[PDB]
């Protein structure tokens, strides 16, 4: 039986308002209600992998393992695998997947932050999943971050401490955060960023969300223009919201908002709001489509409602040659040409780099690189055509052109990451020089570039 070239993925978040789910939630495995939704013809047909995200979440492990079992067993006539389960307080994530794919994973982490300092430490934070699925590295982060309207700041910073501090993956990557340690990164939750206008506007934002209409509401969504200037969740997508707002309804019904201040809400406004979102970060010319994201109608135990988003997701075998593993492979090479970092440190110490990928049998330092200053201030290191020829442990091209090279730029005094990007082997031709480029971000900032010339040389 082959190995798959691609798989599909459900990702769901949902914050339970800490009641317990009605009876019947196979809507929201099946891709149905609000938004981009799954077309009908495809619900027997199972996803490889669910994720499934809560915050609020009042159940325990073993009651909420049950529901969900028994929710997907009813929909496709699977009994699916739990892969991992891990809690934070009230904030909990599950992996399941066909028994199928049982002996196709490994190499299982899971981790938490907690975000808050002093007062503000104690319920909100995220909690991950890391594995591999045969040749492809899988991380799902579900994150619930700080509420209300006048927090996009710390909501940006709880985003910057999870990214940062989250150990999920391969430690062996230790320049690299969560955001490059993964072929494909999923990130959802409730985020709790809000639609920014005026608090009198409430009725009028009603009136539009029962039209259908949405455009003047995501012009304000706090996360689209934060995104849009760079604050948080830079290089990660999210597919187009076409579902009404999430939160805050009246429970047991869709039918009303309840945006009013009251003493259960600290005097605050929850004008609506997309809180609910799912976003994802895959590396470089790897396939990625997202086929469905929406909101459920009919689940309504909680002040927010149910978000799913789905997608096909390229994955790689578990490759074998009568070289690598073990030994490389003499008829494979990646050489680079031209190549020089442009970073925004104030500072002047040496830098070198660090070549990190699953095609080497470890991680490649480089010689420092020669600093010089840029025309509009900008510290250029250049490495010219210094760097080293790197040896992949297998040449087939069928394997090496689908591979990832992360590189890290270090500082010679601190041996501390300036930067990280990540560089796809998948190239327009063998044994030519082509360009190839990465920003380069640390903590998930961007701080600086690094481009050059690439020579990829295959068994063919
Ligand atoms: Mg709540």
């Amino acid at each position: 039986q082959p190995e798959p070239d691609m798989i599909t993925i459900f990702i769901g978040t949902w914050n339970m308002g800490n009641a317990p789910p009605p009876k019947k939630i196979t809507s929201w495995f099946l891709s149905k209600g609000q938004g981009k939704t799954r077309d009908d013809s495809a619900d027997y047909i199972p996803h490889d992998i669910y994720v499934i995200g809560t915050q609020e979440d009042p159940l325990s492990e073993k009651e909420w393992l049950e529901i969900l079992k028994h929710s997907l067993q009813e929909i496709t006539s699977v009994t699916f695998k739990t892969v991992a389960i891990h809690t934070l307080w009230n904030i909990r994530i599950v992996v399941l997947a066909k028994p199928e794919h049982e002996n196709r994973i490994s190499h299982i982490c899971t981790d938490n932050v907690k975000t808050g300092i002093a007062n503000t430490l104690g319920n909100k934070g995220a909690v991950g999943v890391s594995f591999m699925f045969n040749g492809t590295s899988l991380g799902f982060v579900n994150s619930h971050l700080t509420s209300g309207s006048e927090k996009k700041l710390r909501r940006n910073q709880n985003y910057m401490n999870i990214l940062r501090f989250l150990a999920l993956g391969d430690k062996k990557l230790s320049p690299f955060n969560i955001t490059h340690r993964f072929t494909h990164l999923f990130w959802f939750g409730d985020l709790n960023y809000r639609v920014d206008l005026p608090t009198w506007e409430a009725e009028t934002i009603i009136q539009k969300i029962k039209q259908q209409q949405y455009a003047d509401l995501l012009s304000h969504d706090q996360l689209l223009t934060e995104r849009r200037e760079q604050k948080v969740f830079l290089h990660f997508e999210e597919e187009e919201i076409t579902f009404a707002p999430t939160y805050r309804f009246e429970r047991l019904t869709r039918d009303k908002y309840a945006y009013t201040k009251q003493k259960a809400t600290g005097m605050k406004y929850n004008l609506p709001s997309w809180c609910d979102r799912v976003l994802w970060k895959s590396y470089p010319l790897v396939h990625v489509v997202c086929q469905s994201y929406g909101s459920t109608s009919d689940i309504m135990t909680s002040d927010h409602s149910p978000v799913f988003a789905t997608f096909e997701a390229g994955v790689t075998s578990q490759f074998v040659s009568k070289n690598g593993p073990g030994t490389v492979d003499s008829q494979g090479q990646i050489e680079f040409l031209r190549c020089y970092a442009t970073l925004k440190t104030k500072s002047q110490t040496k830098f070198y780099l660090e070549f990190h990928s699953s095609c080497l049998e470890s991680f490649v330092k480089s010689q420092e690189g020669e600093n010089e200053e840029g025309s509009e201030g900008e510290l250029v290191v250049k490495f010219g055509e210094t760097l080293p020829k790197l040896k992949p442990i297998i040449s087939d091209p069928e394997y090496l052109l689908d591979q990832h090279i992360l590189i890290s730029i270090k500082s010679s005094d601190s041996d501390e990451s300036y930067g990280e990007g990540c560089i796809a082997l998948r190239l327009e031709a063998t044994e030519t020089q082509l360009p190839i480029y990465t920003p380069l971000t640390h903590h998930g900032e961007l701080t600086g570039h690094f481009q050059g010339e690439i020579k990829l040389q295959t068994s063919q």
